[PDB]
């Protein structure tokens, strides 16, 4: 009888099904059409509920939660442009693997394409970017609950990685007292309601087989390239490469400890590239490599075989080498393909990597962003985690710093968007509960400025450094044309962030030297709150310092 | 030979082609892959260039420019999530007709689906929301320039309304001095380069035929409903309805002068609905009707025929009446279906509407958001324009105020998103150069907070009233459940906007009474800058006042 009650029973089946697939966090934005989903979620004690008013930030909050927790994270939004705002986080998850379950409320079919307020065409609106897309039908008791739970169980059970779009039409009325409408329909699932497993268990595993010629290849002159992986995987790859005697080029995202640091500099030296020409195999673990010199060496190298091991699917070599694309958990893969103790074969590169780091150390004193990046390993919070933003900061840390093995690093380096970094950092913090150091640029902080609202609730100290070099100074590193550079690339906004911090009652510091920065750090780590530290630096110093160091090391 | 030079020549054809279709404004966000487009645009003297760092706000800036100018407006963004951020504005334009030409830079095909940084699947990513989608090929001189301009000219020439997605792949190198690569290729267009017309002129017009039985139907008891239309159309509709002797129900978006004001209240009176039951025809001009009582009456009425006249395509009656859907410019349509003077047939409704307005005047004194809406006519800038935000404000002005005939009103009422109102207002102001009053709620201002950067550049005074009732109090008007209302619907953020204004060096006032508000306006209109006026009100007073007035008027 009651449409409002049955809507809520239909939604309750959806939300309960998700709990059987490890969904603990759910991120909710406000609306009316989403009422069946939101009330079902609110009443379900299995969830940790997060809220936000900007649906783009909400999606990135979920992305950060999923990024750290490695579990699917659910999102509820109302119909209309609220749904469209989820696209950035969904795209990023498609590239880096976070499992975002998007429950997007919709108008019913009779209110689409007829000029109805806040009604748009939602099925298929994210095109190929979700891993799975479910377009639910208009709720009716004539479709059994077992169909509804089975379709959700199929999508979640077979989800290797990436987002699921579940479009959820509901017709009005949405409000009213709940009666027993739909209760007997739910009860057809029997004691599934008291169970802890899916209704339909469908969870095939996707994994490459053991490489039967690994004992042959591990005796060749190999190179190990370490991209984005877990903190524990970084430590395991470091030990494996060291045992093989193969040089390890470790990305900032790898947590390997970077035994040959400043690769972005020493890969610019022809003697290093000449030595690497002797490599017969390159084994890359992880992907989304950061530095320009590494991407160029990767594109130019011609080993007999190039292997990429990673748990994300599809091609990951943008240079299309002859070789292998091996889908596996990296730690499992190393156990299936163990190292053999062998004599290291590289002689020149260890020399160059040491000289390169010494060159950077020689320039450590200036109060600039390149120096902050180089020294950042000295400021990492104990038992904490680093969230590195995009543009210059990730490149400068990668090029100039040596991060410790196993120290967790998080980032959005699939599509490398500057649109969701503060809200992602908030989710990264909330997921692990660890003290967090987050570093972003000024345009990045402006882009996601209203996510400072989220950072009013952190469970451990979060230090947000905003490097303010007055524009996107990556475009002073790139060879952009000087005449159009300021207006059409750098886009300086000529702001500071003291008022943004004050708006959201967040502590703020603008340190003018290292002593004041260290004082700010010391105070910030003492309370479970977010502290904003604005480092104001001369626009082009960081880019020019990197260029100068590249040149210096290339001439060694 | 030079890929970078040919990239720019290819892009120059695209951008020059757009100038032949009335594109004057172009909105550019920063990036590297977009270099060929951005440099072609920068060099082209036809354009007015706008820049912004948030691509979601950039899309809405373009939306506002197109909304007022009634011209196509171009947008350039780089590849990746920058493109996804255009979705909200594109969706809104699909509903209300703005012609947004989205030039989205892309990686070339060889760098898609291979783990390349900032490379995603872009063709089709906006699904059915663009009116036209062009997926351009990898640039090559083996495709003649005449094909490229012809494809642009087909898309722009045949564009009745809505957005065009032009996906634009470019391979590196993107930078370098331009040599003569591609010059002879461009010169195959001959003196088109000095022409002011398209290469291919394809501009079929879409229009319904005049209704030959109008002279029969105009003799019947009709009702005129006026939705969103131009300011001049509003004046023409008002005169036409008065001549017909038909009651005119005029939306806040109609600029008819609302001769039967407070329809949202008096439509709740059974004497009014009983009288309207005599109507044999309803002629609605414009669409996106605002008020709940009007939407409910429209849904319930049963005239023999229901007509909707508007220049936007497709069904516009969410109640699916038997009748006619006539695609036309409203002013042209009225010339083809003229009024002849006839005695008015309604006697009770004019009395009720006056009584309803009297009931509102009786409550004008309290310093609340309902009263601000009721009195907003008193604060409209001379020779200016109003941009009305979404949620309570548009509903309160519609229900409680009588806006002047022909005074321009602008809004985002297709999907009614709260995600782009400040950036849209910025474009509305820049397009016409008029002094602008923009009114939004607090969650709305937070959602698009960084668009305050744009409001640092307006060509005439813009007053941005932020009504701060601490949350989305539309959910105190809707019958949301009390237990979950605050956390999962209202979502109060407990902020003020004084620091936001200071961050962007915008004048700010927080008036405490009507006298201070009038003083604030007197100050604000003096200079071509944006003033933020924050009106702090008690959470639920606006919603309850509307509810009380509805009840009072229903009993007259
Ligand atoms: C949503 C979106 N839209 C536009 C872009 C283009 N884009 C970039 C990509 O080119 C580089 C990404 C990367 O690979 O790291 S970096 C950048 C400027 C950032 O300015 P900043 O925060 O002040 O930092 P700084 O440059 O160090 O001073 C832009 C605007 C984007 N990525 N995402
Ligand atoms: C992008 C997006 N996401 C969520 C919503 C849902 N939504 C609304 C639809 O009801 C507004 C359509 C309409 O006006 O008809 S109104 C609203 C709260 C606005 O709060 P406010 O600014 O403080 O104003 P107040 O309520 O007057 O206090 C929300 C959250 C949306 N529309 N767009
Ligand atoms: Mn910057
Ligand atoms: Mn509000």
């Amino acid at each position: 009888m009651s449409v409002s009650a049955f809507n809520r029973r239909w939604a309750a089946v959806i939300l309960e099904a998700l709990t059987r697939h490890g969904v603990r966090h759910i991120c909710i934005a406000p609306g009316s059409r989403s009422t069946p989903l939101t009330l079902a979620a609110a009443e379900n004690s299995a969830f940790i509920h997060h809220t936000h008013f900007d649906e783009r930030g909400l999606g990135h909050l979920a992305l950060g939660l999923a990024k750290v927790s490695k579990q699917p994270v659910a999102v509820i939004v109302t119909s209309g442009t609220a749904v469209a705002n989820l696209y950035p986080a969904l795209i990023e998850a498609g590239l880096t693997g976070e499992k975002l379950i998007l429950l997007t409320a919709d108008r019913p079919p009779e209110l689409i394409d007829c000029g109805a307020n806040q009604a748009i065409r939602q099925p298929g609106m994210f095109a190929s970017h979700p891993t799975h897309s479910i377009s639910l039908p208009r709720p009716t008791q004539d479709i059994p609950a077992r169909w509804l739970v089975s379709t959700i169980d199929h999508a979640l059970g077979t989800l290797h990685a990436g987002g699921v779009h579940i479009n959820c039409p509901f017709a009005e009325p949405l409000y009213g007292e709940m009666d027993d409408t739909g209760l007997s329909w739910q009860q057809r699932l029997g004691d599934w309601w008291q169970d802890d497993k899916p209704w339909l268990r469908e969870a095939p595993r996707l994994e490459s087989e053991k490489q039967r010629d690994w004992f042959f290849w591990r005796q060749k002159r190999g190179v190990v390239v370490a991209g984005r992986m877990s903190a524990e995987e970084g430590k395991k790859v470091a030990l494996w490469a060291q045992t093989l005697g193969w040089p390890l080029i470790g990305d900032v995202l790898s947590q390997t400890g970077q035994p040959l640091p400043c690769a972005d500099l020493w890969l610019g030296n022809a003697k290093a590239t000449s030595e690497l020409q002797q490599a017969q195999i390159v084994v890359q673990l992880g992907s989304s490599l950061t530095g320009k010199r590494l991407l160029q060496w990767q594109a130019s190298c011609e080993p007999e075989e190039y292997w990429i091991v990673d748990d994300i699917e599809g091609r990951l070599d943008p240079a299309h080498h002859r070789g292998r694309r091996l889908i596996a958990n990296i730690a499992d893969w190393l156990e299936l393909h163990p190292a053999e103790k062998r004599q290291p074969w590289c002689v020149e590169i260890p020399r160059l990597a040491e000289q390169a780091m010494q060159a950077v150390i020689a320039r450590r004193d200036a109060f600039g962003e390149a120096q902050l990046a180089h020294r950042i390993c000295d400021y990492l919070p104990e038992q904490g985690q680093l969230f590195v933003g995009n543009s210059l900061v990730v490149r400068l840390i990668d090029a100039l710093s040596q991060l410790p093995a196993g120290y967790p690093v998080y980032s959005n380096r699939g599509a490398s968007g500057i649109d969701g970094l503060l809200s992602t950092a908030a989710g990264v913090q909330r997921a692990s509960g660890k003290p967090t150091l987050a570093i972003v640029g000024d345009l990045s902080a402006l882009y996601d400025l209203n996510a400072l609202a989220l950072l009013r609730q952190v469970s451990a100290p979060l230090v947000l450094i905003v490097v303010n070099n007055n524009g996107g100074q990556i475009f002073s590193l790139l060879p952009t044309p000087q005449s159009e550079r300021e207006r059409f690339y750098l886009m300086p906004q000529n702001v500071h962030f003291e008022h943004a911090a004050a708006m959201f009652e967040l502590k703020y510091h603008r340190p003018q030297n290292w002593q004041e920065l260290e004082t700010a750090f010391a105070d910030a780590w003492r309370t479970p709150t977010t502290t904003v530290i604005e480092m104001v630096v001369n626009d082009t110093d960081g880019a020019q310092t990197l260029q100068q160091l590249l040149a210096q090391v290339s001439h060694l």
